[PDB]
């Protein structure tokens, strides 16, 4: 999950 939002950064 964490990995999944981070895609915008
Ligand atoms: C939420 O975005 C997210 C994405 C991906 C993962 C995740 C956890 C573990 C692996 C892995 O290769 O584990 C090997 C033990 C890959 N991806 N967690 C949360
Ligand atoms: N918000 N995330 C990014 O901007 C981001 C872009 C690209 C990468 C990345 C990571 C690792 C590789 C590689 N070939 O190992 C390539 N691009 N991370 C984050
Ligand atoms: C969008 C400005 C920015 C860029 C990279 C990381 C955080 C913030
Ligand atoms: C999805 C993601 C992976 C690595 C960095 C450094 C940033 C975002």
């Amino acid at each position: 999950l964490a990995a999944a939002l981070a895609q915008a950064l």
